C-alpha cells in the first residue's frame, strides 16, 4: 500500500514510521528508487536521508508539516552519496537541523554534495552518544564500519523491531551488491555482522533500494560480502 | 531489427558490420545493455568489445564462426570495463589475438578484468599504428584523450561512415554521461570533440549504450561535457 505525492511514495511501516521513495534516472539506465524514512517524535518528525534531488526533498518537507501535520525538526544522513544527501540543501533552506557521521561531513564536497551542519558523535563502541543521541531519539544511530561506503550508518527503533541498514543491506534475493565504486570491500562482512548484532531482534529489516523484508536480508548481504 | 542468439542480440550496421548487444543487471538495479561491433575483413571477423561475461562472449564468438562462417580472429576493447572486457577469458580460450590500450591493461587487473595480449601503439596524433594499426584494418583506432575513462578508445570505419565511441559517447537526448565514477572530468570535453574531428564524415555513430544515431549524439555528449 503506497500514497503518492508530487514525486514522492510513502509507505506506512508501523505506527508514527513511514518510509519514502524517489527515483533518479543517475546514469541515463532507467529510474533507480532510493528508500528513507519518517520518524515521528511528538508533534514532529525526524527525517532519516533526503531525496535525491532538492525539489525531491523538499516535497517530503512539506508532506510532513501539511499532511502529516508533523514537521521535520532533525534529519540525519547515511552517507555521502546523491541519494541519501542529494537534497541537503532543501533541509537548510527550511532551517532543519542536519546531522552526518563526521566522514560523511569531509566527504561529500568532492561528491557535489553539501555537508550537514553537525556531527555525530559515535562512542568507541559505535553507538551515538551526546547531541545527536539525545536529539534524535527515539532513533538509534549506529557505525558498523565500512561497508558500502566508508561513512555509511545505520538507525534502529528496537521497540518497534526495525531496523535501516541503508545501502549497505541489499535484498534477500540479491545477486550482486550494489554500486560498490566507494565500498570498503575487506571490511564489509564484518560491519555487516556488527550491525546484525547492534539490532539483534528486529524482524523488520529496511534498506535504501528494495522494499523492507526480513532478517535473510541481512543473511544474502553477508554472504554477498563474505565472497568479496 | 534483430537477430537474437542466446543471451546475444545482433543488428547490421551495414554490409559486413554486425552491431552485438548483451545485458547484465551489474548492479541490481536492472539490465543495462552494451554494445559492441563484429566487422568483417575477408573470411573473418573483427570483434570491438566482448560482451559483459565469458559466456556471452562465447556465444558471440560461435555466432561469427557458426553463423556468419566468418571467424573471430582478433579483438579489440574499447577500456577496462566490465562492459568492454569482461569476457577476455574466453577470447583467450579460442585463441584470439586481443588488443587493447596500454593502460588498460595496467588498470584491468585491479578492475577484475585480463589484461589483452597486446599493446596498441598510438601515434603522437592519438592514431594507432604498428601492429595494430596492419591487423585491425580497415578498423581505424583513435584514442581521443580521457573522458569516460583515461583508457578509453574508440573505433572507426570512413569509407562505411560508421564511428563507434565507446562509452564516451552518450546518445543524443541523454540526461547525463553515465558512469563517471572513473571519468576525466576535466578532459572529457576536448576528448569529445578530438573524436569528431578524428572522423569528420561519418553519419552513423554507434556506442556503448544506446542504439546507432546521427551526429546529434556527439553534439549532445560535448555539450554534457561542457558543463561538468
Ligand atoms: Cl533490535
Ligand atoms: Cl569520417
Ligand atoms: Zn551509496
Ligand atoms: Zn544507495
Ligand atoms: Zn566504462
Ligand atoms: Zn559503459
Amino acid at each position: 500500500d503506497i500514497i503518492r505525492f508530487g514525486e514522492v511514495s510513502f509507505s506506512q511501516l508501523a505506527e508514527g514510521v513511514w518510509m519514502h521513495t524517489t527515483y533518479l534516472d543517475l546514469m541515463g539506465f532507467g529510474p533507480i528508487p532510493s528508500n528513507g524514512l519518517l520518524v515521528v517524535n511528538g508533534d514532529n518528525t525526524i527525517l532519516v536521508d533526503t531525496a535525491w534531488t532538492d525539489e525531491q526533498t523538499e516535497q517530503i518537507v512539506a508532506w510532513a508539516s501539511m499532511v502529516l501535520a508533523k514537521p521535520v525538526r532533525a534529519a540525519v544522513v547515511t552517507h555521502a552519496h546523491q541519494d541519501k544527501m542529494g537534497g541537503m540543501a532543501a533541509l537548510h533552506g527550511a532551517n532543519i537541523a542536519t546531522w552526518a557521521h563526521p566522514l560523511s561531513n569531509e566527504l561529500a564536497p568532492e561528491e557535489g554534495l553539501v555537508p550537514a551542519r553537525n556531527a555525530i558523535t559515535f562512542d568507541a563502541n559505535g553507538w551515538a552518544t551526546g547531541e545527536a543521541a539525545q536529539s534524535l531519539a527515539p532513533l538509534r544511530l549506529y557505525y558498523p564500519g565500512g561497508a558500502h561506503t566508508r561513512d555509511n550508518i545505520t538507525v534502529g527503533l528496537p521497540e518497534l523491531g526495525i531496523a535501516f541498514g541503508g545501502c549497505m543491506i541489499k535484498a534477500g534475493d540479491a545477486s550482486n551488491l550494489g554500486n560498490l565504486a566507494d565500498a570498503d570491500t575487506a571490511a564489509y562482512a564484518q560491519s555487516v555482522r556488527n550491525f546484525a548484532a547492534a539490532f539483534p531482534d528486529a524482524r523488520t529489516i529496511a534498506m535504501s533500494h528494495s522494499p523492507p523484508e526480513g532478517r535473510k536480508a541481512i543473511e544474502r548481504t553477508l554472504d554477498l560480502a563474505e565472497e568479496l
